[PDB]
């Protein structure tokens, strides 16, 4: 996150880091089994880290559970980023409570100027390098679809929205991937891609996670 704020200690309960020995990337807590994360984030080997702040130590309220499985949305494209989902079961079922918790999926499409929370443990510089330990948040605005194919031609897919500011200075940023754009208490985005970080017409783009509601929900039944 560039330009953001530290959360707080387990304010975002549904954040999720997925580690391989280093967190590489965000993911987002639907229920005690399951995390929805970025496609483009699939590898083997992960370990799902809940219950987070600082990353480099444990603090008290953490649960590491292995993955059992991930599943790439079928028709996920690695060029364009098409359909930037995925879903990772754990091999046990977490312990819900205050600080460890699932966020809701969506019942309807979020609209442009809807206020949202973007979180992650990404770089936080927009030129320069430097990653935090504990948990940045933003609050960024769903953007028009207008303006969001303006500032990226012949690239937002209808499974695309971008969310923050064209004036630039605040956005999610590299380490953010596959994390959560939680609004009025819905998962609306995930953390997909964007043209650097925090560039002035260069908003960050987010899988619409309303139009997976289907997959997820049958997914989830079914393994
Ligand atoms: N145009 C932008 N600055 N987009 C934000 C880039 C963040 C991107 N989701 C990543 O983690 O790599
Ligand atoms: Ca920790
Ligand atoms: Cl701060
Ligand atoms: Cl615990
Ligand atoms: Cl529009």
């Amino acid at each position: 996150i560039v330009g953001g704020y530290t959360c707080g200690a387990n304010t975002v309960p549904y954040q999720v880091s997925l580690n391989s020995g280093y967190h590489f990337c965000g993911g987002s807590l639907i229920n005690s089994q399951w995390v929805v994360s970025a496609a483009h984030c699939y590898k083997s080997g992960i370990q799902v880290r809940l219950g987070e702040d600082n990353i480099n130590v444990v603090e008290g309220n953490e649960q590491f559970i292995s993955a059992s499985k991930s599943i790439v949305h079928p028709s996920y494209n690695s060029n364009t980023l098409n359909n930037d989902i995925m879903l990772i079961k754990l091999k046990s079922a977490a312990s819900l409570n205050s600080r460890v918790a699932s966020i809701s999926l969506p019942t309807s499409c979020a609209s442009a100027g809807t206020q949202c929370l973007i979180s992650g443990w990404g770089n936080t510089k927009s030129s320069g390098t430097s990653y935090p330990d504990v948990l940045k948040c933003l609050k960024a605005p769903i953007l028009s679809d207008s303006s969001c194919k303006s500032a990226y031609p012949g690239q937002i897919t209808s499974n695309m929205f971008c969310a923050g500011y064209l004036e630039g200075g605040k956005d999610s940023c590299q380490g953010d991937s596959g994390g959560p754009v939680v609004c009025s208490g819905k998962l609306q985005g995930i953390v997909s891609w964007g043209s650097g970080c925090a560039q002035k017409n260069k908003p960050g783009v987010y899988t619409k996670v309303c139009n997976y509601v289907s997959w997820i929900k049958q997914t989830i039944a079914s393994n």
